[PDB]
């Protein structure tokens, strides 16, 4: 395995390197405002050396924005779908791409035969090109790479079922910025190349200059080169055709033919199409083909990429004649005047790239490399668009839980085949597919209209319930005898509880166990581990009376501790009198379950403490304000300020109480320039303190923390025995124009330098850089952030993907939510003024560093600790649990999986997933599993996933999505580095 710590790869160009070379000057170039005038040698071109130009015909459809998917679908996709389907068949040489396969999938099913057998012809031969073939064109920013590989597989899934078709060739023309997390997906499902198009226009500016728009594009962490995929960055504005021809938009805009005639569009340049003559061809030639020159000499091949598209293009029959007669009059002309030394056509996305590689092959030109991201993009002036971090906090929060959901149930159901009454597989189809439709730029992003939100949050919802049907069918036939099993598939066995989503202050919805010495003393409950490792957690649930106790199913003792369950309501908390919280540390198995019962008594149990409880403000007992230090197990000492607020950690007994202050913010709006909206972050200044409370401290055994009521945040510190876990009911309630930050102060000396992740695979090293604005130093935290010195590091991990950065030296930030009355001009047509109570979830991981190993000061990336990581996978993937509905199971098991392996620490198995129904002969399971690289601080079976299940007929190595073998295993062991993921099919009899 390659080194990803001492050994620092090469590449032409690192985008950390770039941005602190880059002076980000916003010069006026001309007519290509934020580049030069190009300028071109006409003798470059002649008969021995011409320039091959690709028109590739586009139509960008978005799953959701200004109108829901199903609106867009009914008033405007499945029009383009069927001109595309009849202008194809009857123009062979007319070309066509597309991307969102939700869309094409909702279109293709509803056809009739003969239009199906018509679509698969004009795919057979390459007319109509499938492009990513995911589900949806996905944020970079905010995705978690699971997501991004489900809604991957769910579109290529769909098109080698349905059409046979795999696409190598990525098409991601609007995410607001891009991510590595793509080609190192893209690589590992077969790709051989991707296209990108906004990032920020000084980069485009500085990659122009040195023709470094196309690139091999590896991860920061490659020294070898493996993860390299060849990408190609558009360099304009934007993806419409007025900024995709070349540099200058009032031309290229005379070449949008659905800009003239009864269409009802324009050019703002002033200067309309015309249709093309015999009369004007060779000036309407001239002209468009120095512009396609012009935009060549950005680039090292005599290939050249024209897109010829927009939103929603293609929906009229008359739009097709219009654009393909009046090209096909300009290529007719070109192509037969020798002077112009060009060939031009229409074409696709992979014949573009193909042709590429071929120029490439011939000594044509030699590719640079490149490793690092696009964030955080501007399209014009100081306008970053780090407000879609946080935009629709609910969403993005909601984003994870559903992600946890999908795959605990693909895996509790993974374990056996199901008969087809059960409708296991549709449930899960459907929950696959609402979570991977979010995945849109519009989706997860925040960026959408408040009934498009309503919509994706309807769709989430009944994906969760889905999740909880298969979950609960399948806790029940994994924990009772064969011999009893019978299931009624309308049957709830179990009811899930989950005590962090919506969360208890959000939504009061968390069934209370009702117990009772008369008719139900006893409760039999059962937790999930999807991790591949032995875990133990504290686990809680309500119950109807504090007399409660533990045991296993052996009817063992397991110690307890009960609180009382207390609400927020000037802010002040009222304890309830009709449930109390039992809390205990669930023992669960790798890949498990493990089954508790809660036993009622008259009485105090033995097993069981009581949490005391004091409230301080300005039995339960009260106090004045005053500092208070707390201590959980063997777990850090936390001291709190009067407020309620953490001011040190002390993370042993005999070490120092190092002060981390937690303290909250609010930024505003501009008075007089650009306002924020949903896209945009514009402060009008740095952040200033939020005005401050009721403090309420619970101290117990197994559990203790400080809860404190602010306006707009009751804010909540837990201890268990190691990091804390924060927790944040965020209520912006009525604040226009105001943004909630949270914020920690500490002496860590980090100085410009802080960490944060990508899509929850990689953390990647930010500099501050005091000569862009405060926005522009804002990064997606879709998972974490840290800042570090040669001593002591602090790491914030993430249960939902917010913005944030590091200000100052020794401090960290993170959004929570933003209410902004202003639209922002970039199509939404709204501000954000729908935001609702969230419950934010984070753990807090001091440590000391100085005895790790940790990458140069040159290197790009960073690593987690083994606490850290654990402290992420903690709110990611917890414990699920489930309460047993009827008053007796017999056949009850205590365990299952006792005998699977635990994994190393660093490895999981992010995906199990039966690809096979139950008719199939063969019985196919795929694996996904994650290496990470945690750092090595001087602090376990082999796994072998195609012998978890019996009757292992043969195992395969494949590609992410399931889709493509890649390797037959030798004695059907399943062997991965780290930073790799692989993915393995094991096919059973
Ligand atoms: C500014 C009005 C014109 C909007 C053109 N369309 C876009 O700018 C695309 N980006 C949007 C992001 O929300 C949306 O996905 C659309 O696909
Ligand atoms: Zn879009």
């Amino acid at each position: 395995c390659q080194d990803v710590v001492q050994d620092v790869p090469n590449v032409d160009v690192q985008m950390l390197e770039l941005y602190d070379r880059m002076s980000f000057k916003d010069i006026d170039g001309g007519v290509w405002k934020q580049g030069w005038n190009i300028k071109y040698d006409p003798l470059k071109y002649n008969a021995h050396h011409k320039l091959k130009v690709f028109v590739v015909p586009h139509s960008h459809n978005d799953p959701g924005w200004i109108q829901t998917f199903e609106e867009y679908y009914q008033h405007d996709t499945k029009h383009i779908l069927s001109n595309a389907l009849r202008h194809l068949h009857d123009n062979p040489e007319m070309k066509f791409i597309w991307a969102e396969i939700s869309y094409f999938a909702r279109f293709y099913h509803d056809l009739g035969e003969n239009k199906k057998l018509q679509m698969k012809s004009i795919v057979k031969n390459g007319q109509l090109e499938f492009v990513t073939g995911g589900w949806v064109m996905p944020d970079e920013a905010n995705s978690h790479w699971r997501n991004v590989l489900l809604q991957l597989t769910e579109g290529q899934t769909w098109l080698k079922q349905f059409m046979n078709v795999t696409p190598t060739a990525s098409w991601a023309i609007d995410p607001f910025g891009h991510s590595p997390t793509m080609p190192y997906i893209l690589q590992k499902s077969g790709f051989k190349n991707m296209l990108i198009q906004r990032t920020h226009y000084s980069v485009k500016k500085e990659l122009a200059q040195q023709r470094q728009l196309e690139f091999l594009w590896r991860q920061i962490w490659d020294n070898k080169g493996d993860t390299a995929l060849f990408t190609h960055m558009m360099p304009f504005y934007s993806y419409d055709i007025p900024h995709t021809c070349g540099p200058d938009p009032k031309v290229c805009c005379q070449f949008d033919f659905k800009r003239m005639g009864s269409f009802g569009l324009s050019c703002p340049w002033k200067v309309p199409p015309r249709t093309i003559s015999d009369q004007n061809v060779a000036a309407r030639s001239d002209l468009l083909v120095d512009q396609w020159k012009k935009k060549a000499e950005l680039y090292r091949t005599n290939v050249l990429l024209i897109p010829l598209g927009d939103d929603f293009r293609f929906k009229q029959n008359t739009e097709w004649d219009v654009q393909r007669v009046n090209y096909e009059r300009l290529f007719e002309h070109i192509n037969s005047q020798a002077h112009f030394n060009v060939q031009a056509q229409f074409g696709t996305l992979q014949e573009y790239f193909d042709a590429v590689h071929q120029a490439e092959r011939a000594g044509q030109a030699e590719f640079p490399t490149l490793s690092g991201d696009f964030f955080t993009y501007a399209d014009r002036s100081d306008n970053y668009w780090s407000g879609y971090y946080t935009s629709r906090p609910y969403h993005k929060r909601m984003d994870r839980v559903l992600m946890h959901y999908v795959r605990a149930a693909e895996m509790l159901s993974a374990w056996h085949s199901w008969d087809g009454m059960a409708r296991i597989e549709e449930r899960l189809e459907q929950a696959r597919r609402e979570l991977s439709l979010f995945q849109h730029h519009d989706g997860i992003t925040g960026t959408a209209k408040t009934h498009v939100v309503v919509d994706y949050e309807q769709r989430m919802q009944e994906a969760l319930k889905a999740c909880q049907m298969v979950m609960q069918q399948s806790v029940y036939r994994l924990l009772t005898k064969p011999s009893i099993y019978s299931p009624d598939f309308s049957f709830s066995y179990f009811t899930l509880d989950d005590s962090r989503w919506p969360g208890s202050g959000v939504e009061d919805s968390r069934t209370t166990i009702i117990l009772g010495e008369d008719i139900l003393p006893s409760k039999h409950v059962v937790m999930h581990n999807t991790l591949p490792h032995w875990r133990e957690q504290l686990v809680d649930f309500y119950v109807s009376s504090p007399f409660v106790s533990v045991t296993d199913l052996a009817n063992n003792p397991v110690e307890a501790q009960v609180s009382p369950v207390w609400s927020w309501h000037t802010i002040h908390p009222q304890g309830s009198t009709t449930k109390y919280r039992i809390i205990f540390k669930a023992r669960v198995p790798p890949m498990g379950l493990a089954t508790y019962v809660l036993t009622i008594s008259d009485s105090k149990p033995e097993h069981t403490s009581y949490a005391s409880n004091l409230l301080l403000r300005k039995d339960v007992k009260f106090g004045d304000p005053r500092e208070i230090s707390l201590r959980v197990g063997n777990g850090p000492t936390l001291a709190f300020s009067e407020q309620g607020l953490l001011k040190s950690i002390q993370l042993t007994q005999d070490s120092p109480h190092v002060p981390v202050h937690f303290k909250f913010l609010k930024y505003g709006v501009r008075s007089h320039g650009d306002r924020s909206g949903a896209y945009l972050f514009l402060p009008n200044g740095p952040a200033s303190p939020v005005e401050l409370p009721v403090v309420l401290v619970t101290k117990g055994k197994l559990e203790s923390s400080v809860s404190v009521g602010l306006p707009s945040v009751v804010h909540q510190t837990i201890m268990r025995g190691g990091a804390p876990e924060i927790r944040n009911l965020v209520d912006i309630g009525s604040l226009d124009n105001t943004e909630i930050v949270m914020r920690l102060e500490t002496h860590i000396d980090s100085g410009d330098i802080f960490y944060t992740d990508l899509n929850g695979l990689q953390f990647i090293k930010r500099r501050r850089l005091d000569k862009l604005p405060l926005q522009a130093n804002y990064y997606p935290i879709p998972s974490g952030m840290f800042i570090e010195d040669a001593n002591t590091r602090l790491t914030l991990l993430t249960g939902q993907p917010l913005g944030g950065s590091s200000l100052a030296s020794g401090e960290l930030e993170i959004m929570q939510d933003r209410r902004l009355a202003s639209d922002d001009e970039r199509g939404l047509g709204q501000g954000v003024l729908d935001n609702k109570p969230v419950l934010h979830i984070y753990r807090l991981v001091l440590e000391k560093v100085n005895n790790c190993v940790r990458p140069s000061e040159l290197h790009p990336a960073g690593y987690l600790t083994s606490a850290a990581h654990k402290a992420s996978q903690s709110l990611l993937d917890p414990l699920d649990k489930f309460i047993f509905a009827e008053n007796e199971w017999i056949g009850a098991q205590g365990q299952f999986g006792g005998d699977h392996p635990s994994a190393r620490e660093d490895l999981d198995v992010s995906v199990m997933r039966r690809l096979t129904k139950s008719s199939a002969k063969t019985q196919r399971v795929g694996y996904v599993l994650h290496r990470t690289n945690l750092m090595q601080c001087g602090t376990t079976q082999k796994l072998d996933v195609c012998h978890l299940l019996p009757n292992v007929a043969r195992c395969e190595r494949t590609t992410l999505t399931f889709l493509q073998n890649l390797e037959h295993l030798d004695g059907m062991v399943a062997p991965v580095c780290p930073m790799e993921t692989a993915a393995y099919v094991s096919s059973h009899s």
